[PDB]
């Protein structure tokens, strides 16, 4: 595990997407932008994304899809009314910087705090809703699926505590969602693309005072979840076994993504230190659709 710092002075980094050349496109939630970090050290702003760009994934159209949580109040906190512009799913052209909003509601219900997302092999898009915190109450968590072609958005999970990381098993027959305040990883069986069958179960619950953020799946099927408070990556087997916890040095470790040769480099956002780091990983990551395969 040779650790290296790839970038500093990032304004709450999140949603790393590791390109084939080893460059990383990621979101800076606090600076409200999409940023490109190159291996020669240089950084460039790809696009300004007003609000709270929270997670990213490359899509079948070659554009970067974004979970926009609508904005926080800044370490993040509950957004004062004016700092919140509504949650949405957006799309950014990595060549012009043009930002287009795709969805801001599901049925008659506005999206609250979209957080992270993952494409299935047909181009359907899964994403989590962390909800928003208000003065005396908070939204419940949810997970949504947007049908291939961006034709329809559907509610698949609703009424958990806030949901954060999301991924698919290698065979894409199981969707995983990380429940933030409980440090529980939930597994949902899929009867087919975009459709949960009964709605799921927690396969791992960490002890103590540990919370979950975003995640990435390994080719083995293990789920690697950024773990807040204790500051590590929690590696969870498909059967829920806690395989290991890899310390990162930051209590606010938020996301992980695999890249490099054989997808055996882990790229991790340390959102407390404002850093993007890379780390040797003993096993290869799961190739993401429309990025790695
Ligand atoms: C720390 C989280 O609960 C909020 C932002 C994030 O998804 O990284
Ligand atoms: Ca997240
Ligand atoms: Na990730």
């Amino acid at each position: 595990s040779n650790v290296r710092v790839l970038a500093t002075d990032l304004a709450f980094p999140e949603g790393p997407v590791v390109m084939p050349d080893g460059s990383v496109v990621l979101v800076e939630i606090r600076a409200q932008q999409l940023t490109r970090v190159w291996p020669d050290g240089r950084k460039e702003v790809v696009a300004k994304v007003p609000g709270g760009p929270n997670g990213a994934a490359l899509g079948p159209d070659g554009k970067m899809y974004i979970c926009n949580n609508g904005g926080f109040g800044w370490m993040p906190g509950a957004p004062a009314p004016h700092e919140y512009i509504g949650g949405s799913i957006q799309r950014v052209d990595l060549q012009s910087g043009e930002v287009e909003t795709l969805f801001d509601k599901c049925g008659e219900h506005p999206l609250k705090g979209p957080n992270d997302l993952v494409f299935d092999k047909h181009g359907g898009l899964w994403f989590t809703d962390l909800g928003k915190r208000r003065a005396r109450d908070m939204d419940v968590g949810a997970a949504y699926y947007i049908k291939p072609g961006m034709t329809e958005i559907t509610e698949q999970v609703f009424g958990t505590l806030p949901l954060n990381g999301i991924g698919l098993s290698p065979d894409e027959a199981t969707m995983y969602a990380a429940e933030t305040p409980t440090g529980r990883l939930w597994a949902f069986d899929l009867s087919g693309p975009g459709e949960v069958k009964p709605k799921g179960k927690p396969i791992c619950g960490l002890g103590g005072y540990q919370m979950f953020d975003s995640l990435a799946v390994e080719a083995s099927g293990n789920v690697c979840v950024a773990t807040l408070v204790s500051g590590c990556i929690s590696v969870i087997a498909p059967d829920g076994t806690l395989v290991e916890q890899v310390p990162t040095g930051d209590r606010v470790t938020t996301n992980i993504a695999f890249g490099g040769p054989d997808l055996k480099t882990a790229y991790i956002t340390l959102s407390g230190k404002g850093e993007l780091i890379a780390m040797d990983w003993s096993r290869p990551g799961l190739p993401l659709n429309f990025l790695n395969k």
